[PDB]
């Protein structure tokens, strides 16, 4: 196949990291990315914890339990399925916060536990300290009076808002610590370092209520990360060329370049200006890492 | 641009009307239900209709400003990037939830990035999707007060479905259409219904376990991800309906065949698919006629 990226405007996107639509791209003004979820190469192969669809993005799924006067989840797969260690750093979708205070909303989610009554909750888990393992696993909860009537129950938790660990900042580009202090987590995705040639990686953002920071940055759009696995197309150049043009006359607004590794790169501050957030990605062809943007 | 349907396993992509996996397809108990969803619904050639959007992250969502009318709450709608809805294309804002006569329990959050420098700025509501007073298409819905909207009023937030329960007095219709509103001569802008084919062909339905309660299987009638290919594809539709085999990922066996009809939902000849894997992949085999037998 030849290789291509989405026919559809970016603000009609979500961004990887929440399910939120992107409202914009930047580059970053200081600080290195390495998130788990929109990780993908070009040819298709998915990396970290991300999985295909935007319906996974930033949730669990789990068994709740007490155990020694302490709640916690047992971690699987979204669809239910066990969790596998080997796979990766944690079932596919899990946030990639890491350090920070997230704030769930929960449902039960067995058919038999769904015929009456309020099946909601919340709770806060923290992405830090030993008892945060889903390698393992595990993660632990805050207890907040109301978990008790879970107790066995299998849910489906999703990040509603995030907050930071008293005595930091938030940190939206820390690491999940996923193997506690047992291993480093297996198949995490590796940092990205831009290439040269003036060359800065762009991130694409969402208004989110990471509160102190509400901007969500991610290195893929999540459509990509799916158009990217459908098409499984052959990598055949160092990088590929990318115009981001006008969505009704096709006008080139700006010129991006794509690495293998699954990120894009552009030299920003081309005059006073601003890009449109409506524009169309559109591949040109591979060309040499020497390109010059 | 030839046509195509995504080559992802069924299971891994997201309902249409609730983001969550699929986890099987049915047929309906009565053959001859009428679906007219609002969500996940498109043409074959990429043309979207009713408040279905591009993305996934859309599905079952609202936006807007909380509102306190002499003791009466609501929310001014907008649409999800925060832009006006001005029912051009829509009945409702794009996203928004198409469970009707039912109980939506939102979980929300203000969403200016002024509001979200410190503190919690979440919440939780009830909206009826019925009365006069569930009017979206005339941009404004109806919460219900629980005694902690106060600190919100005037507030823009971002509302998002936890879970559904049934009006008192009645069942959870999972096939009720939302009574959106009218607004004088404009027109509904609803997506159509689709009547059943009959002759022994019956829709497909693809379900999510979601807890809707009472009735904790949601029924779509396109996956999501089918949605998002199709407007990317715009492929001219050069038949009168689409023959798809759904294969297993390793055998790659054909487990069994489907029409897709151009105004995007499929078919099947039940000898159900219910009893199929459900980690198959659907490939686009033809264009045949309407009246192609399966
Ligand atoms: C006010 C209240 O607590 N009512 C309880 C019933 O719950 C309400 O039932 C309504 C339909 O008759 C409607 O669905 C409401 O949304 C629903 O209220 C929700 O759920 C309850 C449990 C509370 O958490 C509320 O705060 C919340 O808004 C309840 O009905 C039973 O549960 C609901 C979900 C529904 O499945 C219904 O069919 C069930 O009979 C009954 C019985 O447990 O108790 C209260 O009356
Ligand atoms: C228990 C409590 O109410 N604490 C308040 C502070 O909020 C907590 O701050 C923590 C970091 O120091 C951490 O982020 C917690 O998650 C956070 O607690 C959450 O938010 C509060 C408001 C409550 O709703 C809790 O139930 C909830 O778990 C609060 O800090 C300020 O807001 C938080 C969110 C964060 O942005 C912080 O940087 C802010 O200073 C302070 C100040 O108002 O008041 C309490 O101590």
């Amino acid at each position: 196949k030849p290789f291509s990226v989405p026919n559809i405007p970016m603000n009609l996107m979500s961004n990887s990291r929440v399910p939120m639509l992107i409202d914009g791209m930047m580059v970053s003004n200081d600080q290195v990315p390495q998130f788990q979820n929109g990780r993908v190469t070009l040819d298709g192969q998915l990396q970290g914890t991300t999985t295909v669809s935007a319906a996974c993005i930033a949730r669990m799924r789990g068994r709740i339990f007490n155990n020694n006067g302490n709640y916690g989840v047992n971690l699987a797969e979204l669809d239910g399925n066990p969790y596998h260690a080997f796979d990766s750093p944690a079932p596919l979708g899990f946030p990639d916060f890491g350090n920070c205070d997230l704030h769930m909303t929960f449902v039960k989610i067995n058919p038999t536990e769904l015929s009456t009554g309020d099946p909601s909750g919340k709770v806060v888990i923290h992405s830090y300290d030993a008892t945060f393992a889903p390698h393992l696993g595990t993660v632990k909860l805050e207890d907040n009076n109301e978990l008790d009537q879970f107790v066995g129950k299998e849910v489906v938790l999703e990040l509603t808002w995030v907050s930071n660990r008293t005595g930091a900042t938030l940190n939206l580009w820390a690491v999940p610590n996923y193997g506690s202090n047992l291993t480093q987590a297996s198949q995490l995705a590796p940092p990205i370092y831009p290439p040269g040639f003036g060359e800065a990686i762009v991130y694409f953002t969402s208004t989110f209520p990471t509160v102190s920071n509400p901007k969500v940055p991610c290195t893929l759009p999540q459509e990509f990360v799916s158009h990217f696995v459908n098409e499984q197309a052959p990598t055949r150049g160092d990088a590929a060329l990318l115009h981001y043009v006008d969505p009704d006359t096709h006008r080139n607004l700006g010129e991006f370049k794509m690495y293998p590794e699954g990120y894009m790169t552009c030299v920003p501050n081309a005059g006073p200006q601003t890009l449109p957030i409506n524009g169309v990605f559109v591949f040109i062809s591979w060309v040499s890492r020497y390109y010059q943007l």
